[PDB]
């Protein structure tokens, strides 16, 4: 797709260079314009390979005189937009604006060029190929591009602040996806300006078509400078003491009051790193943090208590389970047997096992209760590990129900599971808090990396030993009879986890020393590279990435308890504003200091 439009570009300039008449265009022959419109009496409604015309195209090189003489020679072209499927809807104004030539938007102003036109082209949507998103209408062209001279120049002809574009967009959400921050402050604060200033149906509650303000897009993109420009709106001054500045914040389109309208589950849920630091903000990081040192880190070490208590039974419930006896011949058939097995289907002999059939009771309505209220639909593992964990539990009482001979199967499964979920909680305390992070943004990261390394060498050298060692008898030195078990005890040959084939009574064959001398060295090779390929996750900024993140999962945890818990409970955080001079919402005060 993407050389379909260089295929159309370069078609176009071949068709500049065709058409006489778009080549004086693009060059600003005003001498060659007239001689094709006047003397030679061509088309002058003549479209070009992008549904252009002569206009379009002198409006995007900046030539105002070729423009100005095929307004004059035709003013019928102004209101003509581009009727290619790339460029459709965009206007000569569209172009004048984002190229700033002013003069040439004051020339098409007196035309009446159409300020209401959107450009529904396939080149102006909100798309990774498109290299800038300036929106549907002229007027949200002017403010992306910075000058505000074109802006306030469109509105007074009619220009609405409120035209919302194909995402629904207002001009003002659009100004927050740009990325010249700094300065789009200015143009934010200026278009806010023509706003009827009416306390109901202002523009910054205009919300995006995805449920968006412009206050709340801000958080989601991760725009810390228009977060922080967007925050003295909602920011009240209780009083100034010496150094001392008690400030009352808005808390409104902040924090969870609504289902999805709190702007905290925005933070959380969007991959945006960027979205990460608004957490960190005056506002926000005082809130969050006085959510969890009450309400959310007692109920988390509650629920973390109730945890560790639920599986110390499940656990406790699978140490002691009925009874294995062999009670076959088959133990003496094939020798490599091994096992004493079964179940003896009884659990009401009522003796001492009621004890473990309550605690299989527990564990099934707690299962269930985890299956329903999980299902029902960052820390996302250690929470697909819960339901895998009831899920394995739903396998360790259906097919064990039934008398399964293998029903240990899925109960190892569903052991350490739920077992090793328990460092969910880690992210609790602080100490554990980071460390549970690290462990888990290194297995996407370089495990994979170096595991289909060691998949691909372990299957090289456990093919060269399965070979040699296929030649000879197991019952002496046999670390690899079969395939399956070459596989696994190359694999911990790899990991230094066995001794190593080592029989020196009997002599060995004459390739596995220099195999095995030769695996030995690449074992370490590619271990000691995974040692220091993990390591490169040091670096100044990372330890920042090893604590914001704790931070962020500790108050991504942090809405995931109160948005289920009840109201009873944990009650909603600020001061409500009714009783007081404030109206029926809630206020947050923090006060500060300024060295
Ligand atoms: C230069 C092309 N000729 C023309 O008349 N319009 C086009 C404008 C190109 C803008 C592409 C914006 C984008 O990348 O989406
Ligand atoms: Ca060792
Ligand atoms: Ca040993
Ligand atoms: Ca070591």
């Amino acid at each position: 797709w993407a050389q379909s439009r260089d295929e159309q570009n370069l078609l176009q300039q071949k068709r500049i260079w065709e058409s006489p008449l778009l080549l004086a265009a693009k060059e600003n022959n005003v001498q060659a314009l007239y001689k094709l419109l006047k003397f030679e009496g061509c088309e002058v409604h003549q479209k070009g390979a992008m549904g252009e015309t002569a206009l379009h195209i002198a409006a995007l090189y900046d030539n105002n005189e070729a423009a100005q003489v095929l307004m004059e020679a035709a003013p019928e072209l102004v209101f003509e937009p581009m009727t290619s499927e790339l460029y459709e809807g965009q206007t000569a104004l569209h172009i004048a604006v984002i190229n700033q030539n002013v003069n040439l938007v004051r020339a098409l102003l007196a035309r009446g060029a159409s300020v209401s036109a959107r450009a529904t082209g396939s080149v102006f949507h909100y798309r990774p190929h498109n290299l800038i998103y300036y929106g549907e209408h002229p007027l949200s062209f002017a403010a992306c591009v910075g000058s505000e001279e074109i802006v306030r120049l469109l509105i007074e002809h009619g220009a609405d602040i409120r035209a919302q574009d194909s995402l629904g967009n207002t001009v003002l959400h659009i100004l927050i996806l740009q990325p010249n921050k700094t300065f789009a402050c200015q143009m934010y604060n200026l278009l806010l300006s023509y706003d009827g200033g009416d306390h109901l149906k202002s523009l910054e509650l205009v919300p995006n078509n995805q449920g968006l303000t412009p206050f709340k897009l801000a958080g989601v993109e991760g725009n810390i400078v228009m977060f922080q420009h967007l925050m003295q709106k909602r920011k009240h001054i209780q009083w100034t003491y010496g150094p001392l500045t008690s400030t009352l914040y808005d808390l409104t389109e902040i924090d969870s009051s609504g289902d999805d309208q709190s702007l905290l589950e925005l933070i959380v849920t969007t991959k945006k790193r960027e979205a990460r630091q608004i957490l960190d903000q005056t506002p926000v990081k005082e809130l969050v943090s006085l959510k969890w040192k009450r309400y959310g880190r007692p109920y988390f070490c509650v629920l973390g208590a109730i945890y560790v208590l639920y599986i110390i039974c499940f656990t406790m419930c699978c140490v002691y389970r009925p009874l294995k006896p062999r009670i076959t011949n088959r133990t003496n058939p094939r020798d490599n047997t091994l096992l004493q097995q079964k179940l003896l289907q009884e659990a009401y002999v009522t003796p001492k096992d009621d004890l473990r059939l309550v605690g299989e009771l527990v564990s099934i309505v707690g299962a269930v209760i985890i299956l329903l209220v999980e299902i029902p639909d960052l820390g996302g593992p250690f929470h697909v590990i819960i339901v895998t964990y009831a899920f394995m539990v739903l396998v360790t009482m259906v097919m064990r129900l039934t008398n399964s001979d293998g029903e240990v199967v899925p109960m190892s499964f569903a052991l350490v599971l739920g077992w090793c979920n328990v460092m969910y909680f880690a992210r609790g305390f602080q100490m554990l808090g980071p460390f549970t992070i690290m462990i888990q943004k290194m297995i996407f990261g370089d495990l994979m990396r170096f595991c289909w390394l060691m998949a691909v060498v372990i299957l090289g050298f456990a093919s060269a030993f399965y070979i040699i060692f296929q030649t000879e008898d197991p019952d002496e030195l046999g670390h690899f009879y079969d395939y399956p078990m070459a596989l696994f005890s190359t694999f911990e040959l790899f990991l230094t986890i066995i001794d190593g084939p080592a029989n020196y009574d009997v002599d060995l064959p004459f390739m596995y020393s220099i195999t095995y001398a030769a695996f030995a060295i690449i074992a370490t090779l590619l271990m000691l590279n995974l040692l220091i390929a993990m390591m490169g996750d040091t670096h100044w900024r990372v330890a920042h990435e090893r604590d914001e993140l704790w931070r962020a999962q500790v108050v991504a945890t942090t809405v995931m308890l109160e948005r289920k818990l009840p109201r009873c409970l944990w009650p909603r955080s600020g001061i409500c504003g009714r009783e007081y001079g404030l109206g029926d919402r809630w206020f947050l005060r923090v006060e500060d200091r300024q060295d």
